[PDB]
């Protein structure tokens, strides 16, 4: 069968592309989905679609109307979820998608550097797998389909 | 990936054909489903399948037997829902479909003229996206498959 | 045992007090919950908590945050739902709540005048019981506990 | 009776304000939440199952117990109040609010307007986003108000 | 710890009194609920509330609106179900309720005379316990609370 | 837009082939599933697989182990259900399958002669559509994909 | 608030009594439920209630009808579960109950000696808490109500 | 119409390839999934992905992070489950996956020697089908698709 996998995380690095390229090398039957990766497009889609809001709290809420729509639709298609944390930014959006995955019973892989273990401890304790590198998560993905 | 989208709303006007045409113009992988769009067919289907009924309430209730079957079966295929409100007709069928999507965790876009913001304020507050025109909806549909 | 019943509908008339009085007159083990029945309080609760807003759509949305929080919390306590429709106002909020109850499997009584049956036909077809008056709904409530 | 989970950082005593103000109004709400003693909460893992080979494992075994307690009390809660501050990563707070949204429990978020952007997706999914406890209390009183 | 138990079956005889009597002799913490047991009232309750119907099919459907509302509400309170089949009548309603219990994860005891084993074979195979008499179902209920 | 449909009802006669042929002629995107239609094989599959049993109850229960396995696996594939009742045989299995469909939210069509309206009143009341004939059911299936 | 806790594990010893007294000593708001603790009674209840059976397998199956009924009813009351494994007996029933609690979202504490960690690795990995002793379990229970 | 079937059981023997070969010879539309069948790979996958662990308990728990991830992901894909028990090894993981199938509504065939009926009585009572051999289980699989 084929798998759909949601990639939750901060869009500022190209961590997702790397996942997508190493997976294709191994020819795994996995299709990845996730949020809009352009940070500028993502912050402004609210005004782009529903007109320039007067204040900044309304500009973000309008953009979140659209981005939460995209996330809900793709998450509903996702068989399981991979969420990556990094040392920069609040990343409450990432914790939200990860916790959503767990709450809905979608298996979750968390990718995180060990130096962030303490603030992630409740979330990683709930995850199926916590690793520190994309390379480790790839090995977990390969093991899904291996025969020996 | 393919998506199935239920178009909820009044069948008196031909608003769904704008949505279908435009979406196909962008080649989004979206199949639309919805109610029987022929108002005279839809009102009379109960008496067409079963016979003429003793009175008007029972003519509507039999047509509803058939129409609520169609909408349940298609809505069960639907990944998300778009519901449009116009300024004519009671449209409690439209509110019932929108609120159903919400209740079942299907993402919901509402289309409604700003002039109807107050009678819809509870329902738009619960939907994922509330816009004013079909073109604004199309933009949100495209943002689902956009890379930038 | 005890039952919690959500009375959904127009807060412009006083049908709810009629249901509560006749239920207490029969001494049924039923408690009634429902929305804020003061329309001006309800329309304005958003500004009363979160301060006055830049426009009327935003003022209505903020009031809907609070009123949908009260509705959600109280619906989650309701064993079943009575929804009354009247001749005046869109009542898209009434259709919403009744549809919510159907979608969640909460038994539902609709009270509606025969003259609105056609616009309510799909929704009434889905409810457990549709009746024209409050006295009728009270007889179904009483039948719940009757022994002969 | 309503059981309400208070989610958020345990370093400060914001929960103490809500409980006191809610009791003044005589609202029929009973409050539940995590262990509020931070040192207890960080060491409960080692307290029950013994010292761990490293810090990660120390934090993991503590999460067994703390995630047990939260699951159990969350399962009793009718709805949730999550508070965010300017201090700490607060990923546990975001986890609990998201969990409430996923399970259809209504959610109030208390958060200062300065944190509006990092919280944008989360507050968008909450029922109510307010800035102060006093506003949350008004939403709560409104649950039982008649006029 | 108390339990609510729905007693589904033909109302045409008095098996439910035997169950309630023997349970109270044992002082078990169980409250029973069930359909209206006066057959003529149950048949006529549709017209009692919504007036004489145009034909017998409509008279039975209106009665079914009310009896199924009563069944849904009481069933929603019940922790588990006891369903009794006898030799008289079609009893398609009894199989409906028993099957409803199974589908909803409600433990089910079926009481049926061995004479009826073959037409009941699929249903009794899905029930937790299938016995021949009320006394056997009573011993099941006692075993729930026993200590040795 | 393919639909799997479970055909519940007595296996002694050949009503399913008429539905299957008439559907294929109209070219509807529907595949049908159902129980083993050979009555002798269906009564004996318990003893064929699990071996000769000591008595006729055990023979019927082992047959039901297998038949309820097949019904559950195919029911789980099914988008909706057609259940047909006739005048011969108990048909408690038909009531079981139809009630299961309704409990799990599968839309349901009941086909039953008007002379059986009374014993089936609760069950037809819960079904989406209750018709008298196979050709009526087909008209409802056609309506699913009709555009005008 | 009250908590109901299912105690799963072998019925050959009296480890449950240790849990019940130490929890009583501490005055925790916890009521414990569990299977019939008398093995001879537990093994023969099938024959006690239904006939003596043709063979050992049917004796065990009939006993399990009643025991799985008690388990399902009591489990349905339980907020969470404690399962204890020991060095004797197959204890597949124990693994059953623990897996069921995991699968239904019921928090689960597992007590197992370190010598059984390898054969229990999958199950303990899924549990909320794995400890070696009853005393460790009681510390987890007390942490539920502790204020410092 | 195709089915995915999880093969739960001990990964020391090759019982599974017997099921897969005979199924293929019969050309049934069934694709089988299951855990990693190589025992040494399975025990060490935790250290292989995540590094050598401080002790055997942690080596087993890291392996179980990975193995339970595989099991959750494939089980979410499975329509039904076949579990085989033999006389060797603790097989609590087999009981775990079998109970999981029951708890999630996935149909279940258990294969177990009659000599193990007593320790398996509760689990076997809840399975759809319990047989002694792979050949009997194949007769059940084939009955699923049979026309006579």
């Amino acid at each position: 069968m084929e798998f759909i996998v949601y990639l939750a995380g901060e869009i500022h690095s190209n961590w997702r592309e790397e996942i997508k390229e190493k997976t294709k090398s191994l020819k795994l039957p996995i299709t990845f989905v996730g949020p809009m990766e352009n940070h500028d497009r993502s912050d402004n889609i609210g005004e782009e679609i529903m007109g320039v809001q007067p204040n900044a709290v309304l500009k973000d809420d309008k953009a979140s109307d659209i981005n939460n729509f995209r996330t809900a639709v793709l998450m509903n298609k996702a068989d399981f979820v991979i969420a990556l944390f990094g040392e920069k930014y609040k990343q409450w959006n990432t914790a939200m998608d990860a916790s959503y995955a767990i709450a809905k019973g979608k298996p979750l892989i968390i990718i995180r550097p060990e130096s962030l273990h303490h603030p992630l401890k409740e979330l990683s304790n709930k995850a199926n797998i916590t690793v520190e590198t994309v390379n480790q998560a790839i090995k977990a993905l390969s093991y899904l389909f291996e025969t020996e």
